[PDB]
């Protein structure tokens, strides 16, 4: 059973932010126009029995004071009058400004992603779905008491918290977004049962600045009982589908062999696409060379582990919809063993005109030694050996070796 | 609203240099130990959407090859290998050597201050704040293609170039050293008037900002637009205040600036290891710096306050804590009571052995300069068709 | 109409190189001796408003540091002194050495072909001409940052890039003795520019590509199956060459339906070329060159005709004069009667000792290549969702 | 007496081309708005008594067939066959020199103004005459070029140089090499041409620079050494450009002793021209233009001043309005004070956002000097004197260059 989070008020709320506009509607309507919706079990967003139980949900991670401020910020923007000087200072103390502005639905918008991702986690826990997709979720930058990068509430941390708290349970979190998932990584920095792994761009001045090097420089990788449980693969700009795929594949499989997660949570932000306005990575949604996204999603799904698939970044809205519609059809193929054929021409529906000038499903893009990252593979596998050692897990050197030996790189695997 | 630039990562990068060590952490911890942070609006450092975007922002002043050299220098110092002869040559052609050495975070360190001062300028432009403080910035010696005086990227030039493009800007440089990089950058520009007061003497860094014999003061349309007041060693709070006060008043009258940018280098302090001037951080005579910031703040012009020099780190923290409280008093009106005793906190033991907020100090050529400077202001107002009562301004001296 | 690139400055620049000498003058002056210029529209070479504009045009394909190196190489050869060891290393790193030497005008000479071929692309685009000829152009071996085969700037790539950015699909046909690797390489990832080169290929023969690699490479990414090659053994004649390429040209037209055709017409396949590899002629009773040009022109697609190789200068002039007259005839519908004797003119002595227009010459593997190429065409059209009658093509 | 070519029909024709639009109207109206017109003697464009007299005037330089084709192109646009297309392309009546309804009247008008201006110099009615509708220096005998269809400079110089020992000095300040004027007089020693310009690979028109060590061609036959060229790299400012041509101009005046000077004063060297090559200004406290014009007028030689290029139309008018006031000042000895604010007139709105007379530009600065060109040029000047049997006043030329410290560059 493949689940997906949708609902009438859920779509209105998801589409009510100044930065993301109607992106969620495009995604779900393109999925709908390709007739995928009948294949999928609709997962209704969680609702609560009182503000108290809701406040209790959100404050499992977020400070009560930051939640109150996020609520006040919404009420303020729904009245005509301006913020007082004290209002200003309180919002700034929570970074409720600049790149995380207030707007009339900012709290309802932020809560909706939490409702969706918590409901998604619950459908996995009680084994109603093997996989659940939430294209309204994935806000990986939000901190305990800080908004960041248009992330006001961290649905991912809250969904993971519910998975680990369900009745030796380990979660593997995989962050494919163009940006470092600092918010998820920071929340579980001291926790061995949530192993985070983000692949991303990092360069000086690039948001948010972490997920890379810090006497020679070093990678911090978690602390205390969490030492070695935070993994990062920072990559230079310009990477294509094959090199990104080759970069994370063996790492993904090695993490799965050693962590043995009970659940996998995948943040699947689409700003790595070549046609994203960031213009940094050069990934595609192509499907016969092959989209590194689809390659990674197919590999994770092959592990047969209950999985949550989340959205995230993606600022070319039509191309984000093209990629996540393919990710959704792939998930249906892999889980249900059911062939999903997707016509190259965008079907008739009410957002058809946004897919111009081509109205095709492939993004409108033409892909065209020394850039290798074998010392990162070696660093990360030694980190994996340390994690297994510190947590007294089996480390199957032979299985990890054979994997990397498929690409002639067994010599990077430590014993 | 008074803004102050800070962040976790930004504090980490400002404290990673060999020459300024942990000074920014002491400054921001004394400000916080005095409960000033709740009064202040946190301004986060600017971040960019791509490498191309950051490069576009920095080569708005610096040359691309100088930026590549500086980033190359960081990568080399993040390896264990010694530089090749060819790479020593490349770094030497950009003065990335001697007093501007490489170190493992030299590029992130340099850029952090640009991020800090660019965000501060943006906050003033969209009118989020009336004043912004950035104690991690103020690197006034860097040139387009050249490090100098431990300044690798000129965050002041970039911030001024952002304000003057949103309009005249008055730049005020209180540092012991001449602000030559800022003055050079706007040498041909009438809409950025620069005014530096400083020590100058034969062989004293950087060597400019004095008689050259006659005084140079801008070129092209920017003629008469760079102002300089050099002073002999030994000057105290009151004489320094009296030498600078009338010049500040006359520039504001005649120029009518849209923004004021103040470099507030703390190496004029009597306890700085340069031991050249005798300024204090006393708020009752009155500190030269506090007198100056208060006057500039009296103008109600949106103002950037930046750091700079200052090599006695606890006394720089003592000076800039008072400047921060004063800015809060003058902008919000909210009286600021600072205990004379250093509050307990992480760095409390650095403020030994006395743990007082006051620094531990026991306290004609200028008239000829005033004559010449007023003549140059008159010349500037002439050339730029500005309207001013030459008699009200003449009365200021 | 039919356009031809020329100009006095252009002619002086195109004749300033050590390797092709005054070939361009022989070409253009045989064309004039035969009273063909009044039938042709003169296309002046493009000129730019500033150094920056010239640089923006040329670095559409070439790297800036390569353009910088090329202009520095010209300056150095206008000085008396030797190059420094460091300057030699610099030029080596862009292969500005050996068969791509410096000389006093190497940059102005190279750029002139770009000026002519861009002006010719533009005359096609605004529709002033149906066909344009540039016998000073056709330097198909230059790469993004590398001279090769006396090609310093790839004028074809820049012309083709101007035509595709004017949905536009361009067919490039390369009849030169050598594989057009630079043009092929430039559009390796692009399905909108389909490249077809026929050439000699054999072990050790320049530049090495355009043949079994074993299998044939033919493009990558969305350009897969979009680079076509027909390598041929030495000694082939007009009729075997014609039968070899004739069906491939027709099939490419039917299936790609190109918006423009760009034809490189290097004359080093001639029997009398000092390469002495192919046995093609300039005979119009039939010259393989005239057969292919006439086939290509019968398609009525706006067409760019370019020069290229050709190292027997009077015999290249004989072929290119016949190509020009034929293009006039095929386009305007108006017979062009060319005397079998060379008319008198400034360069008449070069055509001795017989002074005649005909060049002085007495005149299954391919089935495997046709089946390979027909299958690759099918893969191309299928990958590009182009509609076409497979059976009509296979005939 | 300073003359200026103007007339009602003349304004209309000069304003009727697609490429230059109303540029001539902004120029003359700004001169008018600064009140310079009463100081100037209006010089009416020349008219002829028949088509044949007109055609005789124009074919003193241009071929019969090129003029005939140019007339046809204008008649054609007032209503093309494939042979009309071929005919026009044989004269480069295409691309950068297209046809338009008035292309012949437009082209003829500049001839009419420059010849009338020459005539006013010849008969001593004026010491100097300005024509801002003229200066089309690229047009060839049988070829339109660079939006020049008829070469009014060539025809004007030919009238001067044949009026009753007579030599003309032609000075071309335009951004571009004056190829059309240089080619016309290439075999003639009595018209000495000097062009300063940008030249670089691919920049129009390509001549006026280097051509075994490369060489400068400089005339042929009796005209050997009579064509001077100074090509400059991009970025030159008012002072470097002033120092580059000042001494060459003074030396040319000293050695050649011209009876008339003709100055093409094309404005595309302005920093604000769309070409963005040179960084000249119109500033006047110093503009290289105003510097060079002041220097030429100080020789007290009857002088014709022509327009040319200039594709920022308000800034072209700001330059040429200053050139006009300075000519009045230098020739009549009469102070011409021009206010910094553009005066009120129908085109006032075209000088925004500043509405000031100084162009809106901010200037800002061994190995970029051109002292070898001075040496090459002074040697060519000495060769011209020899060939033509003129006195070469070494001491005066030397004293001239030793003002800068460069006497050592002067040949004996
Ligand atoms: C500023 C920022 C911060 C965070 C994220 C993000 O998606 N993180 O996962 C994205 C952004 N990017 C943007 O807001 C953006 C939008 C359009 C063009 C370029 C950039
Ligand atoms: C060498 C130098 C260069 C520039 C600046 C400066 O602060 N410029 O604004 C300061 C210095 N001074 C010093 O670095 C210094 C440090 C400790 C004791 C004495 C001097
Ligand atoms: C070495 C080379 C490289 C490229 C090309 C060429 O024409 N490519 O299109 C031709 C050559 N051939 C020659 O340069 C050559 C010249 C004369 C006699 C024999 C050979
Ligand atoms: C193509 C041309 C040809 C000749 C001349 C010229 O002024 N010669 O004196 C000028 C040009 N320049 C231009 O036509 C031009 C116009 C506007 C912007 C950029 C360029
Ligand atoms: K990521
Ligand atoms: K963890
Ligand atoms: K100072
Ligand atoms: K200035
Ligand atoms: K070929
Ligand atoms: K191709
Ligand atoms: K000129
Ligand atoms: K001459
Ligand atoms: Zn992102
Ligand atoms: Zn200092
Ligand atoms: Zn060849
Ligand atoms: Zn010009």
């Amino acid at each position: 059973s493949v689940g997906i989070v949708y609902g009438d008020q859920y779509r209105q709320l998801c589409c009510s932010s100044p930065k993301f506009g109607d992106r969620y509607a495009l995604v779900m309507d393109l999925i709908n126009a390709y007739k995928l919706i009948p294949e999928l079990s609709r997962v209704p967003p969680l609702q609560w029995d009182s503000p108290s139980r809701m406040y209790e949900a959100v404050t499992a991670f977020h400070s009560t004071e930051y939640v109150d401020a996020l609520k006040k910020l919404q009420m303020l923007h729904c009245e005509e009058k301006e913020l007082t000087a004290d209002d200003e200072l309180l919002m700034d103390s929570f970074s409720l400004n600049y790149d995380c502005p207030g707007f009339p639905s900012v709290f309802d918008y932020s809560l909706a992603a939490v409702q969706g991702s918590l409901a998604a986690a619950s459908a996995l826990i009680c084994r109603h779905c093997e996989v659940v997709i939430n294209w309204g979720g994935g806000w990986h930058h939000a901190k305990r008491s800080e908004a960041s990068g248009f992330c006001y509430l961290n649905d991912i941390v809250l969904a993971i918290h519910r998975l680990v708290s369900s009745t030796q349970t380990r979660v593997l979190y995989v962050d494919l977004d163009l940006h470092h998932g600092d918010g998820v990584e920071e929340a579980f920095w001291y926790s061995p049962r949530v192993v985070t792994f983000s692949v991303h761009h990092a360069s000086p001045g690039f948001f948010p600045g972490t997920g890379t090097w810090n006497k020679l420089p070093i990678f911090l990788n978690g602390a205390g009982r969490g030492r070695f449980s935070a993994f990062n693969l920072p990559l230079e700009e310009g990477i294509n589908d094959l090199d990104w795929s080759n970069a994370i594949g063996p790492i993904l499989d090695s993490l799965n062999i050693v962590i043995q997660p009970s659940y996998v949570v995948v943040q699947c932000g689409a700003d790595c696409l070549a046609t994203d306005p960031h213009r940094i990575f050069r990934l595609t949604n192509f499907y016969p060379s092959l989209s590194g996204y689809l390659y990674a999603i197919k590999k994770i799904l092959s592990w047969k582990v209950p999985t949550l698939i989340l959205g995230g970044g993606g600022y070319n809205f039509p191309d984000t919809a093209r990629l996540w519609t393919r990710v959704t059809a792939l998930t249906i193929e892999e889980v249900k063993g059911k062939k999903m054929t997707i016509s190259p021409e965008i079907p008739e529906h009410s957002y058809f005109s946004r897919y111009g000038p081509d109205f095709e499903l492939d993004i409108d893009y033409f892909p065209h030694t020394l850039d290798s990252i074998q010392k990162h593979h070696r660093r990360i596998l030694e980190q994996l050996r340390n994690y297994a050692d510190l947590n007294k897990l089996i480390y199957d050197y032979d299985q990890v070796y054979q994997l990397y030996n498929l690409t002639g790189m067994g010599s990077l695997v430590p014993r």
